[PDB]
């Protein structure tokens, strides 16, 4: 009989939570930042070199975005438009395996299907850090990481 | 009684629906789109010929504009914000036509043309594109000038 | 108790009508402040910006500006400061700084009225440097507080419009 009223707070709780979720993604949105399944993404419109592109990214709490899954790398070779943009893509290491600087784990395996054809193909043995290029899921080119490029920020999104 | 509780049922599943919907707009919108009456609006940063402009729309499952209104084609002219954007103006015959298959209005559409446009210029412009600050904004271009372009799909929830 | 049972239940059920007008006041707030993202514009605290894709000289920026029922943007605060030359993105944009002709003093095209002291530190150092005895308009240019530069009015650069949220209620 009361199990009404219960039930009504309940849904009104529920659409207050979600509501909360939409207003944080809109104030971030409304400042030039994209948002995509838990994390927002910024797009530059100056170009920079790997690193300066990196420590700007740091500067806005953030990194050159990893890329984790398939529709995260489908968000942003669509989001990026036909224009190519550094990403988190950078060799570490004494074996000069790719890696993100967010410090995402590479996954090699699922990698794979994310390379343009070819790449990477290390051109003028100078190529060590990772852009996105090409139009396609197989959108990621190896390019010298002094080359100045647009770039793409990634943090999460944290209530 | 009752009679007032399945009022707060009502009006609370349409406040649902409401915010259910400004979801859908907003995660859209956060892809870099833009929304405008029930339709999901590309603006490109990149420019490209017509032909490939429209390939580029189709892959993202829409199309070059259409305009089919004023406030359509005023929602346009404002957010090009001075830049020159491909629509889905195009010519087959040689009458003009919407590549997205919406009827073309040759009365309503007399309005949207820049004055003095469509010139045919060099007798090959066989697209049209959004170029001027006003409602009159059309003018039409050889399709094979690259532009950046507008992308229209329809908002389904 | 059957009498609390009712004094209970009833200031639950207002308390419910008081919540479901209020979340609709708070939709209504986020669909104003959605359409106008949806197409092109900014918000941050309260107001919405413009920033454009064409160049424009200062005049010719704050025209277009009214036009589209704002002005060139003025700085109020620290936060507006800083939400304006991160927005930037390294690019420069033209603000309402303007200057009454040589020797005149700063001021902003919306009638912001001018803070001399705070103003101070949102320049980049060594401005305002009037560089030519030609620089009457203000722009941000350096991604830093310390952002402002004055360049000569009729320059063209893109530009940063701004107009009051005022809700639609
Ligand atoms: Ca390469
Ligand atoms: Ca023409
Ligand atoms: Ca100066």
């Amino acid at each position: 009989l009361n199990t009404k009223i219960r039930a009504l707070q309940g849904s009104l709780e529920n659409m207050s939570k979600l509501l909360k979720r939409q207003n944080d993604i809109l104030q971030v949105v409304s400042q030039g930042w994209k948002y995509f399944k838990g994390n927002f993404y910024y797009f530059s419109l100056i170009p920079k070199t790997w690193y300066s592109a990196e420590q700007f990214c740091v500067s806005r709490n953030s990194h050159l975005t990893s890329v984790t899954s398939e529709s995260e790398q489908e968000f942003l070779y669509k989001t990026a438009g036909g224009l190519i943009y550094w990403i988190g893509l950078t060799k570490a290491g004494m074996e000069g395996d790719w890696s993100w600087v967010d410090d995402t784990p590479f996954n090699k395996v699922q990698s794979a299907r994310f390379w343009i054809p070819g790449e990477p193909n290390n051109a003028g043995n100078n190529e060590h850090c990772g852009n996105i290029k090409a139009p396609s899921l197989q959108a990621w080119n190896d390019a010298p990481c002094d080359k100045t490029f647009l770039f793409i920020c990634k943090r999460p999104y944290v209530p």
